[PDB]
């Protein structure tokens, strides 16, 4: 169930053997996941700087362990790459002393479990390095130190946990983001199934920064802070199957509108290199909005439109919405077994002074193949500032809200007619168009395509 180790896995793998494929055999004690991917990216700069392209090849090893005593649980998973240029073989990573190297080990996830506080085993308590992650990847989808109390019934869903970075603990990073060191995140939500696959609920995170910022004269560099914050989102969200890829209703969907409230202080610099200026504080109240429904249009096909708005700009920029920091915006809302960057496997869109325009078609036969055809509109809110987050690096021109395009495809095997496939086959496809917002001289196209194979043991 939800307190599965790889519950929140986007294989959604069953190893052979194991108590998952059939309930008469033990838990597994260990197992290994492997990922080979080949990454194609072309150009993440769009032409405007040397470099920013790949065309390379990697192996992922993740051995893991897992033992449970009773109410207590343990779990280990470990990850050795080695590739031929540093491609993403992660969804979940983001982001002098922060260059990967091509090959590395890491430290996963490493946590302790108690599930004794009550009779329910859809309750339980975490601590230590573990997925995070609720079902829309827009709040939280990623492997960080928390203390996270979850629990899930057939009427009552709920959550809270505390969460804060201290390592990468990889061999090739030695330092934080700047946005990740000294952040502390507290969150919770409560949800409930009003009717059969129909929930609503709300959702709080918190993020506060103790860092500080780099004080006048003093010179910035990557690994500095940008800004110092106290932020809150209060979100309500309601879905009916929105990401089940097993729905038997004709119609899913989501809704979800969040409030981001609080204080940013701001580091000002000038260029001299990057030096300090000072800083200016400001209240944020910003908002955001995602929208979506499918239609179920037999037992194979399904189809649907998507509409997300960060909001941007505003007096001295409170009205930007930014997310966590802990999202993947990757989802199954295209209702397959696969999940799907929300806004563009190669835009990679956060929400933040963004719109999307989304639609899609997808195929699925059983827990067989899938397909996924997504296209994307992007737009600015506020044209004179800057989006958040993307895959791709290069300057919006000012006065200019069309962000581009984007046409996705993702297209799966699972295997080892199947009942509970083992290992799975995947092209992730995504091509973006610029559009004017990036000014002349662009490349007029750019993509960033994977082929991924993943077995688990
Ligand atoms: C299904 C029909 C359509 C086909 C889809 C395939 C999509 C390709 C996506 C990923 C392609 C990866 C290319 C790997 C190059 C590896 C290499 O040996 O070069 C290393 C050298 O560059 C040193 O750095
Ligand atoms: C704060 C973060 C804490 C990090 C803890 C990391 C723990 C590492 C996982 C190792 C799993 C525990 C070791 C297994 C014990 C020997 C055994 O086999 O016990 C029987 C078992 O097979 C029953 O299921
Ligand atoms: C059933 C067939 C499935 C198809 C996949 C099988 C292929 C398995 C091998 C994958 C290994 C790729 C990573 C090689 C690392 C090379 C390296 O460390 O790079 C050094 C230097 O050359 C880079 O600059
Ligand atoms: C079946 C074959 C599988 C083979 C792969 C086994 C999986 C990997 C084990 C995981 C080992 C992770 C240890 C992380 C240490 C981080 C660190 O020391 O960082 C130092 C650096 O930051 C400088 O300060
Ligand atoms: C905003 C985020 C805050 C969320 C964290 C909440 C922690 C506080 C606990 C408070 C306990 C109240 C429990 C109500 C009774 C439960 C019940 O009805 O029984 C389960 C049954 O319905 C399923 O079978
Ligand atoms: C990038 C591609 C984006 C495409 C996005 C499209 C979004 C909307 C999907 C709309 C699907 C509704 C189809 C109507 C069902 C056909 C029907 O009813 O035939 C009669 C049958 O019901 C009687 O048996
Ligand atoms: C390491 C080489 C690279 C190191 C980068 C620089 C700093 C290293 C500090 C390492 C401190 C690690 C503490 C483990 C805590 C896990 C846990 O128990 O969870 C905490 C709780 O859940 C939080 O809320
Ligand atoms: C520029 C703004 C453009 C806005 C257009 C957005 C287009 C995207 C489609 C979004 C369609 C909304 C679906 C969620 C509402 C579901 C619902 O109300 O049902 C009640 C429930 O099912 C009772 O059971
Ligand atoms: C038939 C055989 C199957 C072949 C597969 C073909 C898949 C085609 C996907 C292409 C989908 C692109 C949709 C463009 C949206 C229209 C639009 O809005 O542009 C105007 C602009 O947004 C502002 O007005
Ligand atoms: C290199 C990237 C590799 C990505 C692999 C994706 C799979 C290739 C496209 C397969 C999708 C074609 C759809 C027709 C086949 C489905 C069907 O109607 O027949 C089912 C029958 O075969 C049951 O077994
Ligand atoms: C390196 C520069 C030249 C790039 C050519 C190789 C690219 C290989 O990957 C294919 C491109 O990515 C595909 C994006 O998905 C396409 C979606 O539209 C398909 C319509 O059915
Ligand atoms: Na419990
Ligand atoms: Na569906």
């Amino acid at each position: 169930g939800s307190s599965h180790h790889h519950h929140h896995h986007s294989s959604g793998l069953v190893p052979r053997g194991s108590h998952m494929a059939n309930s008469g055999e033990a838990p597994k004690n260990f197992g290994l996941d492997v990922k080979i991917t080949g990454e194609s990216e072309n150009d993440r700069d769009l032409g405007t700087a040397p470099g920013g392209t790949l065309n390379d090849i990697g192996i992922d090893l993740r051995p893991w362990a897992f033992g449970q005593w009773g109410d207590w649980s343990a779990y280990f998973m470990g990850q050795a790459v080695a590739a031929t240029d540093t491609i993403e073989t992660d969804t979940l990573q983001s982001d002098d002393g922060r260059e990967p190297d091509k090959s590395y080990l890491a430290a996963r996830e490493f946590w302790v479990d108690y599930a004794g506080l009550t009779a329910y085993p859809g309750e339980h308590l975490r601590f230590g390095r573990q997925r995070l992650r609720e079902d829309s990847g827009q709040w939280q989808d990623t492997n960080i130190e928390a203390l996270n109390w979850s629990f899930e019934t057939t009427l009552l869903n709920a959550h809270a946990g505390v969460a804060q970075r201290f390592s990468e603990y990889r061999t090739d990073l030695d330092e934080l983001a700047p946005e990740d060191k000294d952040r502390t995140h507290v969150f919770g939500d409560i949800s409930t199934q009003w009717a059969p696959h129909h929930r609503i609920g709300v959702r709080i995170h918190h993020a506060d920064d103790s860092g500080h910022l780099r004080r006048p004269g003093e010179e910035v560099d990557n690994l500095d802070k940008t800004y110092t914050g106290q932020l809150t989102w209060l979100g309500i969200e309601a879905t009916g199957d929105a990401y089940n890829y097993r729905s038997s209703m004709p119609l899913n969907y989501w809704a979800s509108a969040t409030w981001l409230t609080g204080d940013r202080d701001n580091l000002t610099t000038t260029t001299v290199r990057r030096i300090a200026t000072g800083k200016q504080s400001g209240d944020v109240n910003a908002f955001g909005v995602d929208l979506g429904l499918r239609w179920n249009i037999d037992e194979q096909w399904k189809a649907g439109v998507g509409y997300a708005r960060g909001s941007g700009g505003g007096k001295d920029g409170e009205e930007q919405f930014q997310q966590t920091g802990l999202e993947s915006n990757r989802s199954n809302f295209t209702g397959t077994r696969s999940r799907v960057h929300r806004f563009g496997e190669a835009f990679r869109g956060e929400l933040s002074n963004l719109q999307a325009a989304t639609l899609f078609g997808s195929w699925q036969l059983r827990e067989d193949y899938d397909a996924s055809l997504v296209y994307h509109k992007f737009w600015r809110v506020d044209d004179d500032s800057d989006i958040g987050t993307s895959g791709i690096n290069a300057a919006l021109q000012p006065g200019e809200k069309d962000i581009g395009q984007e046409l996705d495809l993702v297209v799966t095997k699972y295997f080892k007619y199947v009942d509970e496939p083992s290992a799975l086959i995947r092209f992730r496809g995504g091509l973006f168009k610029p559009g004017d917002a990036y000014g002349p001289g662009t490349d007029s196209t750019m993509h960033r395509a994977f082929v991924d194979f993943i077995w688990r043991f």
